[PDB]
């Protein structure tokens, strides 16, 4: 697994759960192509997007889809999704995780990129 | 000023100053055009971008060059820049900071709503 | 004015108003004196609390009553209180910001340090 | 494990190692009693602080020895320490994860609180 998002929710102190997330890749042409999606678990994480062999270097966008989470839950929000956008750079440690802490008007994101 | 940022660095202690900021604004055919940019000042702050009369309502993405910011002070950052979508204006105008923190490899960023 | 606070409030989208702020500054018995307090205004911001005389060097905790705040709001909160503890003017005087973001379960806070 | 401890450093995006945390009880008195304390593992996280036995109801601090942590990597900190102070109800769910991200100048905490 060399990509994992982790999503946790500020309001309810509790992971975000099935949250829906969509990985992008820049194509060559600078578009955006699809690449990966899934939607949170349980326990606010999301595994298995890709493997190795799909995850090449790259510039890579993580659209998180924080609107749809809140408005279900019934708390207004602001915006209409987060965003990661990073390079992949195979010099440092393999591991990607991408976590995000969302609250209405405010998100935090960090990587955490081990091996 | 309907629209400002205000952007601080978390290595250093201090305003992110210099930093490159562009807005975009959703076209019709679902494209991001072009709607205002500018740059940080002393105090991490960037007023002007717009005026009430060119701020229509309509889906805006603010991107943040903190990758820029992070290579100007000699330190390797994670992102390309950070980026925040909000729709605006939609129950009429109102007045909007988006405030930003900044580390290498995580950010953060809050708005900060008000009824003119 | 040497040091302020700023708070914002991450659920509404505004500044955290009304919000009691207490700061205490670490005795030679390793007790924490009471050294300023006060509340953040209309715009979240809370200055006054202190004077270059006599903002002393030392060790200074800036606790934030972030538990009555979310009571207030009628919204259930995590913490008692958020705190930033830090050593002060140990190289001369500095003027310094804490800021803080709060929402129920998380908060954070940023030191912006000036030299005068 | 009624509470664990993880903690991330937004400088190199990895764990933060080998920090130590102490965790108090607030006593009778009003005074902070020891009540549990240990050094995140490689991976940033500190389990077995207690047993549910011994995690009551009450006011707890946990405190996060952050300016060590930099110091030690030749990088200037501007806190003492960080320091995340709350109270433990049985009401809501059992397990409490204290989560923090650490800035040579800033820090988060959240707390997730998950059955």
């Amino acid at each position: 697994c060399p990509l994992m998002v982790k999503v946790l929710d500020a309001v309810r102190g509790s992971p975000a759960i099935n949250v829906a997330v969509h990985v992008f890749r820049k194509a060559a042409d600078d578009t955006w192509e699809p690449f990966a999606s899934g939607k949170t678990s349980e326990s606010g994480g999301l595994h298995g997007l890709t493997t190795e062999e799909e995850f090449v270097e790259g510039i890579y966008k993580v659209e998180i889809d924080t609107k749809s989470y809140w408005k279900a839950l019934g708390i207004s929000p602001f915006h209409e999704h987060a965003e990661v956008v990073f390079t992949a750079n195979d010099s440092g440690p393999r591991r990607y995780t991408i976590a995000a802490l969302l609250s209405p008007y405010s998100y935090s994101t960090t990587a955490v990129v081990t091996n």
